[PDB]
């Protein structure tokens, strides 16, 4: 049986995707840049802020203008989320947090999300993690492995006998390259045929985790 749960956050605990892609594009507007849509930014869901910044830059400026520009938006999506609460949590995720406890099943956050902490905490979720994968501590970023490795190594559980949360692309890639077994929330037209996709986080019981680790 999986020995663990590798959770994404943004999109998967709760919507703050919906507020990074908001804040990502007023900030590209900011500078004249129109091109961050709801299709593009499926290539900024899972991605770290330098790597998102970098990939809006793509469509020259100074490091100075770099580091305010990230700073910027950071700030403006700081803001956006103080408000968040209990009441945000995606539905099937407090339920699945209780019932992975009780069966024994570590839970890690392998978010990219310096943000995270502070935002278990307005969830009040914190208590249900065995661990949060730092991603400053890592090497490397999603799409990249290496955050996934270390939020199983933290529990102590190997990736393969770990289940892997995400919504994004280079998350499901991480996942992938990491050993563990993705199960995507999301569109599959966003996502890909290739691995088991769940509409919607209410898809998200042990019951079905144990459905897909079976099958
Ligand atoms: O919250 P941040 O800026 O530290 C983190 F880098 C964000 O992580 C998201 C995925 O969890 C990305 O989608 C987002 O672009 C990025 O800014
Ligand atoms: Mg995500």
């Amino acid at each position: 049986m999986f020995k663990a749960v590798l959770f994404d956050l943004d999109g998967v605990i709760t919507d703050t995707a919906e507020y990074h892609f908001r804040a990502w594009k007023a900030l590209a507007e900011e500078i004249g840049i129109n091109g961050v849509d709801r299709q593009f930014n499926e290539q900024l869901k899972g991605v770290s802020r330098e790597d998102s910044l970098q990939k809006i830059l793509d469509l020259k400026v100074s490091a100075e203008e770099f580091k305010e520009l990230a700073k910027r938006k950071n700030d403006n999506y700081v803001k956006m989320i103080q408000d968040v609460s209990p009441a945000d949590v995606y539905p099937g995720i407090l339920q699945l947090l209780k019932d992975l406890r009780s069966n024994k099943i570590k839970i890690a956050l392998a978010s990219a999300s310096k943000n995270g902490p502070f935002l278990l905490e307005r969830m009040n979720l914190t208590g249900y993690f065995d661990a949060i994968a730092d991603p400053a501590e890592v090497a490397a970023s999603k799409p990249a492995p290496d955050i996934f490795i270390a939020a199983a190594h933290a529990v102590g559980v190997a990736p393969s006998e770990s289940i892997g949360l995400e919504d994004s692309q280079a998350g499901i890639q991480a996942i992938k390259d990491s050993g563990a077994l993705p199960i995507g929330v999301g569109r599959p037209e966003d996502l890909g045929d290739d691995i088991v996709i769940v509409p919607d986080t209410s898809h998200y019981t042990l019951e079905f985790l144990k459905e897909v680790w079976l099958q």
